C-alpha cells in the first residue's frame, strides 16, 4: 500500500536513533548554508536564489535552537583531546551540567572527526547509573557541545592523592567499575581507556565512568580495529596493534582494572618509569616487571586479582564473562552485594558548599579560512543535534 | 521548552520552508549535488555520503515516484515540459501529472514560476481551480498529479459547437468566479484564454495552468497594457474574459490578423479595430459588456471588483444565479466511454545537466517542492 510506505517513512523519522530524524533533517540544512553562504559561492546563481529562500527562516531557526549563549561558563574542569570540559549554568532553568566542546577546525585538521559519534550516543542511550547521562548535543560553525550530568565528586585521581586508600574501599570502587564495564560491554562497546581520571563520582560518591571518546563498536567476534593519549594504563595487547594490524577486544578494559587496583592500594602505577618509552618498556615485559613492593599493605586475594588481570590475553580474567570477576574472593565482604552496591553508602560522600562547588577538581583559537569553493566543513557534523 | 514547541509548529504547518518533506528535498538534493566521483575526492563530502548512501536509497524507495504512475497518453506540451494522462498503479486512480524539466528550466527560465503554480493548485480550496493532489521530484524532472479534466478545453468546444448566448452567458459567468476566486488569493493570471479554460466531468469549468501567475503587492489574448510595458494588474486578466466572449459569440477572434504584428497594431487599436460583423447577430447587451473588457486599463470593468461585472444585464437569466450556478446543469454534459477517455484533446506528437567537475547545486531550486496531501 501507498499508505503503508508513508508509515514506514514517519517511523523512520520519528525513531531518535535515526539518521534521518527531524534534528538530523535541521543539522542538513544549517551545515548546507553555513558551507554555501560566502559571497564568492554566491557568484553562483543556485547557491545564492537558495539562500534568499533560506534566509529567513535558518535566522529564524539558530534563535529559537539551543546555543552556547544559553549557558552560562562558571569553570573549565578539564582539558582534553579536542577540547575541554567546563561547568555551566543553564541561564533560563538555573540547573547546573558539564558541558564538553570539541573543536570542529581541529578535528577535521587533525582528521579524527567520527570518535565523537559513539561518544555521544552511549551517553544519549546507555540509560545505566554507571555511564555519564547526556541531555543534550548542539551545534554552532565552530564547536559540537555535550550536555552532561554534572559530577560533583571530581575523579579517582584526586581520591588517591587525599586518602591514602584502604582495601575496603578498593574493593568498592573497583567492584563498581566491573559492573560498569559490564554494562558498557553488555551494550557492545570498549572503553579503551580505563584510568582513575575518567571514574567521577556523584553527589552521593558512586563511581560512573565517562570521556567515550575512545569507544569503539565491537564486531560479532567480540573485537575491535585507533591512537594513545598516556601508556600507563594500557594493555599490552593494544601497544603491539598500534604498530602492526592487530585486534583486541573487551579484555583491554580488564587489564586497566588490574592497573587501577594495584594503584590504588600501592600508591603507585605498576609499570611506572620516568619517560613515556620506559612505561611502554615495562609494560611489555609485564611477566618480569611487575613487583609488588615489600612495604605495601596488600592481601594475598587482592594480589592474586591484580596478577589475574595483569596477564597475557589468553589466559586473562573477563575473557570469559563479568561472573568469574564477581566471585573472586577479594570482593567477600559485610557491607554489599553485586545486585545492590551502587544503593550502600559509599566510602567518601562529598560534602558541597553549592551547586558550582568544583572544589573536588583542579583549577585550570583558529578558524577555518573563507574558502573559493564549496568544501563541505559542517558536512561531518549532521546528525549531532539531540534534543531528549 | 516554548521555544521547541514554536519551533516544532513550524515543521509541522504545510505551508512552512521546513516542514517534514522540504527538509528531506534537502537530504536528498544535497546527496544527489554532492555523489559524483570528482566531488568524493574531498573527505568532507566522501564521508557524509557514506553515512547517508544506505538511508536515502531507502527513503527515495519509500517516497512518490514516476514508476509508481502508468503514463496512458500524452495530454498536452508546453514550455519546459509536458502534461500526460496517468493511472497510479496501486489506487487505479486516474490523474492529469504535469512534468517539468530541470535542465531546461535552469538553462532557459529566468525565474522559479512552479512555486505559484505548486502553491495555488495545492492551496486553493477552490472548484473552479485544478486541485493538486501531489507533487514530487526526481534528478531530472518536477511532477504535479492534478484532477483530470476528460471534458477538454474551451478551444476544442468552440471548435465542435456553434455556442449560443445562453451558454456562452454560461461559460463566461464561471470564468468570471474563477478569476474572481484567483484575484481573492492576490494573484493575477496572466494567460486567460480557452487553452487554459478545461471541463471536468459534469461540464463545469475549471482554470488551469498556472505557470504564468505572479503576486500582487500566443497574441490573440494579450491586453495593450502587457504589450507596452515590455507594470499592470488584475484588469489584464478581465481584458481576455472579453476576448474569450467575441470568440465564443463570433466564432473569430475581436484582433485576428495574418502576422504577429498585425494581431499587435490591431490589440493597440483596439478603441477603432473592435468592430462586430455585421452578419454575426450578437444582442446589445453581449456588445455592451465586450466592449466594457475591451477599453483601456484605466476604465476597465473588473478594476472595482467582481461587482459590477455581477450586476451586468447580460448575465440575467432563468437557469442560475451566482450563487450556484457550479451546481446547474452544465451546457454540453460529456459523453465519456471511460476513465481515460481523452477524446476531448487532441493527439500530439514528438537532455541532461552535465556531470560536474565541482558543486554546481542544480537540484538546489528545487528543494521544498515536494507535498504529499
Ligand atoms: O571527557 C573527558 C573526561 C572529563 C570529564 C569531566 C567531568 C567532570 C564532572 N562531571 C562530568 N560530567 C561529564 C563529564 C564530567 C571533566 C574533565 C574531563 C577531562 C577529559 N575529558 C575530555 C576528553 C576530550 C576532550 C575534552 C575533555
Ligand atoms: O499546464 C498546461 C495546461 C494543460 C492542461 C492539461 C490538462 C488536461 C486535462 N486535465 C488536466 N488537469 C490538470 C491539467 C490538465 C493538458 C494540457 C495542458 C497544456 C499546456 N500546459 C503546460 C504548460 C507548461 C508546461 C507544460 C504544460
Amino acid at each position: 500500500a501507498g499508505a503503508s510506505r508513508q508509515r514506514k517513512l514517519e517511523a523512520l523519522i520519528r525513531d531518535p536513533r535515526s539518521p534521518i530524524n527531524v534534528e538530523s533533517l535541521l543539522d542538513g540544512l544549517n551545515s548546507l548554508v553555513l558551507d554555501l553562504d560566502f559571497p564568492a559561492l554566491r557568484k553562483n546563481k543556485n547557491i545564492d536564489n537558495f539562500l534568499n529562500r533560506y534566509e529567513k527562516i535558518v535566522k529564524k531557526i539558530r534563535g529559537l535552537q539551543m546555543k552556547a549563549e544559553d549557558y552560562d561558563v562558571v569553570k573549565v574542569i578539564g582539558r582534553g583531546a579536542f577540547g575541554e570540559v567546563q561547568l555551566v549554568r543553564h541561564k533560563a532553568s538555573q540547573k547546573v551540567y558539564a558541558m564538553k566542546l570539541l573543536s570542529k577546525f581541529e578535528m577535521i585538521k587533525r582528521s579524527d572527526s567520527a570518535f565523537f559519534w559513539e561518544e555521544r550516543d552511549i551517553m544519549a542511550f546507555a540509560n545505566s547509573p554507571w555511564v555519564v547521562q547526556l541531555f543534550y548535543a548542539f551545534q554552532d560553525d565552530r564547536y559540537l557541545y555535550m550536555v552532561m550530568e554534572y559530577m560533583p565528586g571530581g575523579d579517582l585521581v584526586n581520591l588517591m592523592s587525599n586518602y591514602d586508600v584502604p582495601e575496603k574501599w578498593a574493593k568498592f570502587y573497583t567492584a563498581e567499575v566491573v559492573l560498569a564495564l559490564d554494562a558498557i560491554h553488555s551494550m557492545g562497546l570498549i572503553h579503551r581507556d580505563v584510568k582513575p581520571d575518567n571514574m567521577l563520582l556523584d553527589k552521593h560518591g558512586h563511581l560512573k565512568l565517562a570521556d567515550f571518546g575512545t569507544c569503539m563498536k565491537m564486531d560479532e567476534t567480540g573485537m575491535v580495529h585507533t591512537a594513545v593519549g598516556t601508556p600507563d594504563y594500557i594493555s599490552p595487547e593494544v601497544l603491539k596493534s598500534q604498530g602492526g594490524d592487530g585486534f583486541y577486544g573487551r579484555e583491554c578494559d580488564w587489564w586497566s582494572v588490574g592497573v587501577f587496583l594495584y594503584e590504588m592500594l600501592v600508591g603507585d602505577t605498576p609499570f611506572y618509569a620516568d619517560s613515556l618509552v620506559g612505561t611502554y618498556s615495562k609494560i611489555m615485559d609485564h611477566k618480569n616487571s611487575l613487583c609488588f613492593p615489600e612495604d605495601a599493605e596488600i592481601s594475598k586475594h587482592a594480589k592474586n586479582l591484580i596478577c589475574a588481570f595483569l596477564t597475557d590475553r589468553e589466559v586473562r580474567l573477563g575473557r570469559n564473562g563479568v561472573e568469574e570477576i564477581r566471585q573472586h574472593p577479594f570482593f567477600k565482604n559485610d557491607q554489599w552485594h553485586w545486585d545492590n552496591i551502587r544503593e550502600t553508602a559509599a566510602p567518601v560522600v562529598p560534602e558541597l558548599s553549592s551547586d558550582i562547588d568544583s572544589s573536588n577538581f583542579d583549577d585550570i583559537v583558529e578558524t577555518f579560512p573563507i574558502p573559493k569553493a564549496f568544501v563541505g566543513n559542517q558536512l561531518p557534523f549532521i546528525g549531532f543535534t539531540y534534543y531528549r
